[PDB]
């Protein structure tokens, strides 16, 4: 039995490729050893995985970031014929950009906080920007997310994001319940709800908003429902394949979508593998069903 | 002088005409202002050899080969400006079921439709509110059309072999036109009409009237814009009744000087060298604005 060469790609730039080369490693010392010839690929520059992936059988994917959601490694990797992990390159493209992906999901039907879309050096305009009310969640669609206040703070934020991206969702602020379902290949994971860790005096819980936890749950039935429906659409609306994570918040009971993520962390300490954990899979398991999906899919696409 | 690569590829009928495009590119590109670099792939991947002696990549290719976005992602990773809509834009516009979902989103007209695919059931009910006669079209890409529901499920099977994603259409009879944009502006509106014998295709600008002409002119710069295409694109429309369709988003459009786009953008009184001239300073400032 000749073991299946898989390379684990790793690569990026700055602390995206630092994150990349960790969750390499990991994958690295978890694949099985008897089933597969491990090939590490380190990329120096992007364009290298032309050369270094003429060995491989199977590129399961350690990127993070940028590299590995526009979608140009996996066109690459498809133009080369080899078999990969996750979402093709026009679902990974879509996901990435918030603007496109939101409009697909409200075209379905699905849930996602109102927004405006805009550009660098397109003027606002004011009574939409009414209609969404303060506070608003900026989105480069480097830096990162950031709520606003008021008009002046939106102007002068923009402006800072502008400089580095030419693109920006402005999103109406939602406070509620942050939780984030994992996919595989169609099924729904169990749920994880990320919040502020309390202090409690009996029944009071005093929040510390300096704090984030991430513990998995069982939600109630009807909410469960929905969520897992949600999900579930957001993944086949946008194309995904193999495995995605989607985000979302809750208020009043109903699940908006911020982020379709066909590129979510994949060390043992992130999200999706830790809910894959919670259903009994555990991590060198989830990278063989990871492979084995994978080829699958890539067969069925040509 | 800044050196352009002509780049040139694809595989069969595809490669044929990319071969021809280019050629036609080489031949009228101003010598004075440009060093010309021919550039032929014989497979894909080999561009990131051959692009290391050029500043800009000026597109020949034709089909899926330049429609997918591969190429202008990979030129981008390169820090390569290149000729017209990037990676996300381009493979937005080759997939006819999203980029439709998006125009429809933005309210834009196009015709009713189902998507469909190899592994699906086929689901008797959708159909039915589409009625008849259908067109059948791959997703990924004459007029293949169904007048029953007989012709519809035999079309499937063997457009199956072709692709694993398929489009079904309502049937627009109407008067076929196509509208190329360069850098937002619309061009000069082109009238495609078809007589197995005339009183092939004739392709001719005509006026529209003033009316249709704003609608059209409207609908086809919203499109441009909603699919985030740049440089330039053609949107092939199907008017009925004063109301134009969207039938699809080139961001490809063919390039030679009988095609379509360079004929639309003649009749505005830009001559074909003057066009590709255009096209790099363009491409040059948007894949700027882009970083
Ligand atoms: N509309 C909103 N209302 C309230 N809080 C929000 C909203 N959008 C985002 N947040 C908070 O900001 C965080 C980050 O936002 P988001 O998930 O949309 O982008 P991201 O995760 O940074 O993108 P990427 O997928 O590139 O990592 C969320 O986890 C949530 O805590
Ligand atoms: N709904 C429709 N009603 C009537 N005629 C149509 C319809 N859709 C397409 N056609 C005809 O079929 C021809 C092919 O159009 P289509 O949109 O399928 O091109 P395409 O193969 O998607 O283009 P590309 O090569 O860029 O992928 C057109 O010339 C048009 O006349
Ligand atoms: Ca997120
Ligand atoms: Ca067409
Ligand atoms: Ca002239």
């Amino acid at each position: 039995s000749n073991a299946m060469r898989i390379g684990v790609i790793m690569g990026g730039v700055s602390s995206e490729k630092q994150v990349s080369i960790m969750t390499g490693n990991e994958m690295i010392a978890n694949l099985d050893k008897n089933k597969y010839e491990i090939v590490p690929i380190t990329l120096n520059e992007k364009m290298d995985l032309i050369e270094k992936a003429k060995d491989i059988d199977f590129a399961l994917l350690a990127l993070h970031g940028k590299y590995g959601e526009d979608g140009t490694v996996q066109g690459t990797l498809e133009s080369l014929g080899i078999p990969y992990s996750g979402s093709n390159m026009l679902s990974s493209g879509i996901c990435m950009d918030k603007n496109i992906s939101k409009k697909i999901l409200r075209y379905e039907g699905i849930e996602t906080p109102d927004w405006i879309e805009l550009t660098k050096m397109e003027d606002l305009n004011f009574d939409e920007l009414d209609k969404l009310g303060f506070p608003l969640v900026v989105k480069p669609n480097s830096v990162g997310v950031k709520i606003v206040y008021d008009k002046d703070e939106l102007i002068s934020m923009l402006e800072t994001v502008f400089e580095w991206d030419s693109e920006v969702v402005i999103e109406k602020y939602i406070k509620g319940e942050e939780i984030t379902c994992s996919i595989f290949d169609g099924k729904q994971l169990p749920i994880i709800s990320i919040r502020h860790a309390a202090e409690f005096f009996d029944y009071n819980a005093k929040y510390d908003d300096a704090s984030t936890i991430e513990e998995v749950i069982e939600l109630p039935a009807e909410l469960k429902e929905r969520v897992n429906k949600a999900s579930l659409a957001c993944y086949k609306a946008l194309k995904c394949s193999v495995y995605a994570r989607v985000d979302m918040m809750v208020k009043d009971g109903i699940p908006y979508v911020m982020e379709v993520n066909t590129l979510p962390g994949m060390t043992q300490a992130s999200l999706l593998p830790k809910s894959a954990d919670a259903a009994g899979i555990h991590y060198s398991k989830l990278l063989d069903m990871i492979i084995e999906t994978s080829l699958r899919v890539r067969k069925e696409e040509g």
